[PDB]
C-alpha cells in the first residue's frame, strides 16, 4: 500500500497534512477510505479499543462512547473493546452490531483522578502482552468522556498513531504546554515540538502501543521517584515520547473535536467530540 493509494493532501490545502518527517496528517477530504476498506478487508484485520471509566465515570460517560463506537468505529471490519471499570457491576452492557465484541475487566480504583488517568499506561501495557498482542492488528487507546459523532475507520490506521489536540494545533511549539521543568522525565525544551499531542487517542500496532505506554509510564515512575508530577500528566509523558519516537500518523482535530471552540474553516467533519467537560460529578 502506497500513501498516494488513499491519501491526497491536495485537497486541504489550508491545514498541514504532511509532517517534515513525511508521515501524512489526515484531514477529511484527503483519504479514500473505499481504498482502504478494501485493502484491510483482504487483509482481515482486527482492531482493538481500550477504554476506561472509574467511578462516576462509568455512569456518565461509557454507554455513550460504547453505543457511539459501535455505530461508527471502523465499521466493516471486527472490533473488539477492551472495557476498564472499577466496578463491573455497572458496566452497561449494550447491544453490539455485526463484527463487534467485547472484554470487560474489573481493575483497582486509583484515588487521584491524576493516578486513574496515569495508571492506564501500566495496565493497558499488561494487557497488551497479555493478549491484546494476539488478538489484533492495530489498537486506539481512548479517553471514555468523549462521543463518536460519525465515521472514525481504517483511514486511521498505522503504526502509531497520534491525535492534534484541538486548542493547540495552530499554536508555535514554544507557546505549548509542554512539560517545561528540567526535573521532569516529560521535559521538553523551549525551541523543540512538532505538535502537541493529546492522549485521549493515540494507538498503533500492539508491539507500538506497548513501546508508547511502557516509555510513558517508566517516566510516570520517574518522575514520582523524583516527587514530581507532570502539569498535564501521562499527556506530557505521551508529547516527550512523540517527540523522540515521531508518529507514523496523525488524525486532525476533526478526530477529536471540543465545541467548546466553535467551528472554524478547518474543521469539516466531525468524527468524534469531547463531551461537556463535567464540572460537577465524574470526579
Ligand atoms: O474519575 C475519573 C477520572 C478519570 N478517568 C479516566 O481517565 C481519562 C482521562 O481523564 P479526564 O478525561 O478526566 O481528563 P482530561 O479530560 O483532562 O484528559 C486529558 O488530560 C489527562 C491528564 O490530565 C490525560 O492525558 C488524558 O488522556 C487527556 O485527554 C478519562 O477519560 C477516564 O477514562 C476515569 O475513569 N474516572
Ligand atoms: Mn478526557
Ligand atoms: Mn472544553
Amino acid at each position: 500500500l502506497k500513501l498516494s493509494d488513499w491519501f491526497n493532501p491536495f485537497k486541504r490545502p489550508e491545514v498541514v497534512t504532511m509532517t517534515k518527517w513525511k508521515a501524512p496528517v489526515v484531514w477529511e477530504g484527503t483519504y479514500n477510505r473505499a481504498v482502504l476498506d478494501n485493502y484491510y478487508a483482504k487483509q482481515k484485520i482486527t482492531v482493538g479499543l481500550t477504554v476506561f471509566a472509574v467511578g462516576r465515570y462509568i455512569e456518565h460517560y461509557l454507554e455513550e462512547f460504547l453505543t457511539s463506537a459501535n455505530k461508527h468505529f471502523m465499521v466493516g471490519h471486527p472490533v473488539i473493546f477492551y472495557i476498564m471499570v472499577d466496578d463491573v457491576s455497572r458496566m452497561p452492557l449494550i447491544e453490539l452490531g455485526p463484527l463487534r465484541s467485547f472484554k470487560v475487566f474489573k481493575i483497582k480504583p486509583e484515588k487521584r483522578w491524576q493516578d486513574i488517568s496515569m495508571m492506564r499506561m501500566k495496565t493497558i501495557g499488561e494487557h497488551i502482552v497479555a493478549h491484546i498482542q494476539h488478538e489484533v492488528d492495530f489498537l486506539f487507546c481512548m479517553d471514555v468522556d468523549q462521543v463518536f459523532q460519525d465515521k472514525f475507520g481504517v483511514e486511521t490506521l498505522g503504526e502509531s498513531v497520534a491525535q492534534l489536540q484541538a486548542w493547540w494545533y495552530k499554536a508555535d511549539p514554544n507557546d505549548f504546554t509542554y512539560e517545561r521543568r528540567k526535573e521532569s522525565a516529560a521535559y521538553i525544551p523551549f525551541g523543540e515540538g512538532d505538535f502537541y499531542y493529546h492522549a485521549a487517542i493515540f494507538g498503533g500496532t500492539p508491539t507500538q502501543v506497548l513501546n508508547i505506554t511502557q516509555e510513558c509510564f517508566k517516566g510516570i515512575l520517574k518522575d514520582k521517584k523524583n516527587d514530581i508530577e507532570a502539569q498535564w500528566h501521562d499527556q506530557s509523558h505521551l508529547n516527550k515520547y512523540f517527540l523522540l519516537n515521531k508518529p507514523t500518523k496523525i488524525l486532525s482535530p476533526e478526530y477529536c473535536w471540543d465545541y467548546h471552540i466553535g467551528l472554524p474553516a478547518d474543521i469539516k467533519l466531525v468524527k468524534m467530540s469531547w463531551q461537556t467537560k463535567e464540572y460537577n460529578v465524574v470526579r
